[PDB]
């Protein structure tokens, strides 16, 4: 029921491709059959690819597409701190991840064969786990990620009525200067993330700046967390441009932007610390539907 | 008493790869150091991450090699020319920096190694990231690399300076190609394949007497009084599905007259007929590099 792309862990690559509709909508409906069914036949040749992917629709578009039933919590992405956020929503969302790069390619040149003129591809990143599973900046990224497909179908995927199976997506590249970060000792590294750069251990809360990253959005209401299953990666090249690609999943659009709004300064007025050294440049929320609902468009 | 080659010379089917074209921006002094740190950093490399396979080459261009070396050796070495009156652009640049390895992670690391040794020293002008495709083949759905010399062995034969000062040392020839996939769509199978010369799916070599002239292997697969002129490709697909796409080639020779002779004949320079993959793919830059020995990378000083 799920779209195959939510629920894989530790995929070694990515291609994130994000598109704004030129046609008709109604060339979205069997377009999106068309890649879903070509997802199929790349699995069952590289099943050690361990290959999932998700196409997933911006606010106004998806409005359409459903006949404005459902997906309550959808709104277009809006800048958040003010514009500290950039808002770059597009119409369509193309998440491909896998064990093989080139098994990824291959998908993404069959999702652009099946939406062909359609769309407008305004931004394709290519991720890459690095050493150790480590962001750019040398600190691990993943540690407190949602583990199991059970935990993961918890937290990510909406559990009844008519998106059952569905999840929404929220997407956001960053820019990494890292001539920055290396002019910060390691212990104030430390304290800007929430956890130990080599060893990678939670600073205590109580002992780390609420403007840590950790503080910022390991946030809980009544003790309940505010969960997210991230697919995030790094990218780019070393001598130009590169970052994280940000890449969230979750049941309720609600986690996605109370933790926004507190990294944003929205929330209590103060920033996350890690825009000392990266900064957003794109933005963009998303809902995936199901793959019983993809199939019910045409 | 003798001479070591490059790690990145000799590796084959590596998966992954990251070439970094560069321009010098002060005193030729500066790449002395640098060099000898960046190859320092190479082996650190090999060392934490064995299974990586890892290997790299640096290699300069005429002007500063000249300047490196007092005009000793590299006979052959001189700044790429344009082919076929424009049809192969130039872009020679001072310094190429291969890696080459089984982990993309990895050769990243490595990259970033090389920019922090040589520092604002250079003007980086190209940073490709190469990737092996399905079945190995070209982002044009035809195998690249069958008739590539095979094994360590003959790989040595073709690629390394036997002798003299430049024992352990070779040539290398960098060109990004940017490929039109939707002309090439245009094109009919049986069209296709007699403009590469050999079949699309099973890769078997289509005659000499049955392929045009103009056909890819026809215009490189050259002999003088039967010896073929071999050179050691390390190319490999780039880009994006969206954006511009295409295949990174590369090649190492003991002698850079084996690469020229084939260049002169894809660009209509011998007998002015040109390569057909022309109808959907271009050469957009060009440069030709020294890859010394490893020890004269230490004599870098
Ligand atoms: C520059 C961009 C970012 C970088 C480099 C980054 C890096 C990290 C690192 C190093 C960790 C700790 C290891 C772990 O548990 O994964 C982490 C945790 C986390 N990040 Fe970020 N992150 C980035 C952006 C974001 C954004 C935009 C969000 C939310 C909208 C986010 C939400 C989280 C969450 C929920 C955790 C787990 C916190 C916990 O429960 O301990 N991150 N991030
Ligand atoms: C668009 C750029 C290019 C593409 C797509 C390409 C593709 C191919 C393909 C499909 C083959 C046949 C399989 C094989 O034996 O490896 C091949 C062979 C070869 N290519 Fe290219 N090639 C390109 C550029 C070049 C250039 C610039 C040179 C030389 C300067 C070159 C020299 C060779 C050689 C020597 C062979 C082996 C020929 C033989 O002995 O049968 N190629 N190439
Ligand atoms: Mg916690
Ligand atoms: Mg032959």
């Amino acid at each position: 029921q799920v779209q195959s792309g939510i629920l894989p862990e530790h995929c070694r690559a990515a291609i994130w491709i994000e598109a704004n509709l030129k046609g008709d909508v109604n060339a979205l409906r069997e377009a999106s059959k068309i890649f879903v069914d070509n997802v199929a036949t790349f699995q069952a040749k590289f099943p050690d690819a361990k290959l999932g992917a998700v196409v997933a629709f911006g606010n106004n578009v998806w409005r359409q597409l459903s006949g404005g039933e459902g997906a309550d919590e959808l709104k277009d992405f809006p800048v958040y701190g003010k514009g500290l956020a950039p808002s770059t929503q597009y119409d369509l969302l193309i998440h491909i991840l896998s064990a093989r790069h080139e098994v990824n390619f291959s998908v993404a040149q069959a999702a652009l064969a099946a939406f062909g003129d359609a769309i407008d591809v305004k931004e394709e990143i290519h991720g890459f786990r690095w050493v150790e599973e480590r962001d750019l900046s040398g600190f691990v990224d993943g540690t407190e990620n949602p583990a199991g497909e059970e935990t993961r179908r918890e937290v990510a995927v909406i559990k009844d009525g008519v998106d059952a199976g569905g999840s929404y997506v929220f997407v956001q590249r960053w820019e990494h200067n890292l001539k920055q970060l290396n002019r910060m000792s390691v212990p104030d590294q430390e304290m800007m993330i929430g956890r130990t750069k080599d060893a990678n251990e939670e600073i205590d809360g109580d002992e780390r700046p609420v403007t840590s990253h950790l503080s910022r959005v390991d946030l809980k209401e009544d003790g309940k967390g505010l969960k997210i299953v991230r697919q995030s990666l790094p990218y780019g090249t070393a001598s130009g441009t590169h970052g994280l690609y940000f890449c969230a999943y979750c049941a309720r659009l609600y986690n996605i932007e109370q933790q926004l709004l507190s990294m944003f300064g929205d929330t209590d007025g103060k920033r996350d610390a890690m825009l000392r050294f990266t900064k957003p440049v794109t933005g963009g929320y998303y809902f995936a539907p199901s793959l019983e609902r993809i199939q019910a468009l045409g």
